This record gives structure tokens, C-alpha cells and sequence, in this order.
């Protein structure tokens, strides 16, 4: 609910949430962080397309894609292939972390 | 509740939780991942001391310390100084990620 | 979280949250349910005072109080004395339930 | 999550969770509240059947049913037809509340 894992996408209208904080891939292709109803950060890509999705990729890049498979905005954080996370944190920061350094190996 | 940030500690009896998954720093100094009442992973340090704390450090090492400030168990993942997270994931894996590659910079 | 128990208050600026839904006791004494940035319900008491708190009472009434201990808005649901909950639900309804009909009695 | 709404069921192996607290409809038809790995309350119906479901009914009764549609255990809280909730609370109590006294009417 507040974590996007590498290999997952937010569809249009979908969000990560922590308390009053919402990080949403809007239908107007703007990527916005709201504190209640106040925009605090945006990709500033509102109106460049419709029906965009947000991908957290295996190369560590967070990308807004238009439905033509066309890059609209990116974090520009391509690097090592592996596992990454994008988190809406309790401190209201949105952060990409990776690669994975250690695991219990208890996945299902 | 399912994330430990670098610079934070779990005190004795404290846990990270996702649904039926509990990752707990026990009073007997064992670090255990439970699926409901079933231990699925442990540090196997039960009885080596009392009143241990778990630290997620800035160097990326997850360490169980005894109250004498003495290292009892570690992930052995020291590297670059920065920001890391330890997550109890929805897939029941416990994972350390870092360093931070990008942020909105919207922290309070 | 998404539950206010009878005997608790939301202070000014505090909220109940479920995913993109935020139920906030605003600084301007308006009680508002937001879906992301869109107000979908309000007490319509914005500007009648400053520094109001929301109280879920053991008589089952949800009341906005001004700092003079003065009733500004209420659900008008006074009844049996007991335990009640106010919930921001997954279906985006905000509901008062009570009284308590049964419990395990496993409270701390 | 930590709420079961009237009209919903927990299937075998499914749980309500708050932090280290797990309320599970087990495969062995026992209904158990665990604090980490410690059972603190049970229906004591382990082994009376297999593949039971827990149902929070609109008559306010919480019932364990066997797959033959047969009552195995109940809270015995039948009353007014309406909307009820069963909650695993932050205080580690499991409580049934209802009926609904008030709502915003903002459901989807
Ligand atoms: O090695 C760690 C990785 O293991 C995978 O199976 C998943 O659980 C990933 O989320 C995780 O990053
Ligand atoms: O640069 C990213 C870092 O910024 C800090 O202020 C915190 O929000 C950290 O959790 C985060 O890793
Ligand atoms: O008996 C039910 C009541 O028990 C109390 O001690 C608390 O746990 C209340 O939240 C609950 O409604
Ligand atoms: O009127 C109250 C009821 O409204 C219904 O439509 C649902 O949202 C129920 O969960 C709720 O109890």
C-alpha cells in the first residue's frame, strides 16, 4: 500500500498511501504527491497524454509511460539490474532504494 | 510497521509486521520470523543474552546487540554509508535495500 | 489508522486514513472526507472557529468542539452509554457502530 | 486488515491482523487469537471438522461453519438485522459492534 516493488506498475488512478499522504499516477498523466488535498511534488506532465502507468523497473528507473509504450518522465536512476523498492515513507519522502543486499529467503 | 529505517532500532519485544507475518527481536535475544505461530527463520541466538536490540545501521549492516554494546549476530552487509531499509514484504521475505538512489525531497 | 474509538479525539490537523481516503479535523474547524484532493463530504463548519477537536463519545455522538468546550457540529446519535467506533471503511463510507455486543476480553 | 464486515467470511487459513496480533480461522476449524506465537483465546473447536469458514452475519452473530453449512461455534449475538463489524483492535481485544447509527453515505 506504501511500497511499489520492482516489476510492478501503478495503473491510471492507482496510488501508494501512508496516512494522509497519497502518491498517485493521475488519469491526466501527472504523477503527484498530495499531503491531504495539497500537491507537495509533481512530475509536471499533466495533459501530455491520457492513461499513463508508473513502472518501478529492475534497472532501478521509475518511469511514467504513455499507452504507446513511450517514456513521459523518469527518475533517471538506471543502474545495476536487480530488485528495487519505491516507498512513500512515514516522514513524507518518496524514495527509491536498491539493490537488495540481504534476504531471509522466506518468500512464498 | 513493516519497515525499519537506517538509524532506528527494535527494542526487546518489538516487531515488524505485515498481515500474519511477525519479525520480532525476542527478550531471549533470538531474532525470529513467524508465519502466525510457526517460526520460518531465526538468527538461532536464543539464550546467548537478555534485552537485545536490533539496529538497521547507516553502513547497511543489520546487527543484534546485547546490552554490553556487544555484536551477537549480523547480516554482514557493511558497505557504502547512507540510507537503507529493512522490509517485511507482502511476499513474506525480509529484505535489506540500499543505498537511496532518488527522492522527492518532501521529508518534514 | 482508520478507526476512532469512543473516548478518543482527533486534534486539529489529525486524520483517519484508508488508502487514498482522508477524514480530517481541519485547522479551520471544517470536518472533511477527501478522496485524494477531492472533498466528497463536509460538516460545512469551515471558519466558525479555530483549533477544533473531534470527539467520539461513549454516548455514541460524534461532536466537533471549539476550544471553549462549545458544540459546533454533531452526528446527533446520543443513545446508550457504552463503547462505539467511527470507521473510515474500505468502501469509502464513514460509519459509527455500537454498542459492543461481544468481545474476547483479551485487552491489555 | 483488522476488520471483518457483516456479509464477509474468512476462508480456512485467512486471518485478521493488527501488528503482532493474528485472529485466524485455522484449517483444523479452531478459531484462535495469537499474540506473536502465543494463543491467548480460542473457540476450542480444533479437530471437530476441516475447511471451516468464519462468517460475520447481518443478524450480528459471528459463526464458525463446517463445509456441510453446519454451525460449529457462535458468539450467540443474534439481534437486529443490519450492519455489524468484527475488529481486532489496537488494545488486542476482538469486538463485535453494531448496528450502524450514522454514516456519511459516501460508499462506492
Ligand atoms: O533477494 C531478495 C529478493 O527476493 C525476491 O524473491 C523477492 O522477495 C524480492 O522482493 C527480493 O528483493
Ligand atoms: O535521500 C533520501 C533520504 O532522505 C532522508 O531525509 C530520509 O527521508 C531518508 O529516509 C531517505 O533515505
Ligand atoms: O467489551 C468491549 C470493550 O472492551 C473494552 O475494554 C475495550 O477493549 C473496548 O474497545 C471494547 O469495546
Ligand atoms: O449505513 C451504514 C452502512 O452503509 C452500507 O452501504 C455500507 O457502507 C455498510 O458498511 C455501512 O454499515
Amino acid at each position: 500500500d506504501n511500497i511499489l516493488y520492482s516489476g510492478e506498475t501503478l495503473s491510471p488512478g492507482e496510488s501508494l498511501n501512508y496516512g494522509p499522504y497519497t502518491f498517485i499516477m493521475q488519469q491526466d498523466c501527472n504523477l503527484v504527491l498530495y499531503d491531504v488535498d495539497k500537491p507537495i511534488w509533481a512530475s509536471n506532465t499533466g495533459g501530455l497524454a491520457q492513461g499513463c502507468h508508473l513502472s518501478m523497473q529492475s534497472d532501478g528507473n521509475l518511469v511514467v509511460y504513455s499507452p504507446s509504450g513511450n517514456r513521459i518522465w523518469a527518475s533517471n536512476t538506471q543502474g545495476e539490474n536487480g530488485n528495487y523498492v519505491c516507498i512513500v515513507q512515514k516522514d513524507r519522502n518518496v524514495v527509491i532504494y536498491g539493490t537488495a543486499r540481504w534476504a531471509t529467503g522466506t518468500n512464498i
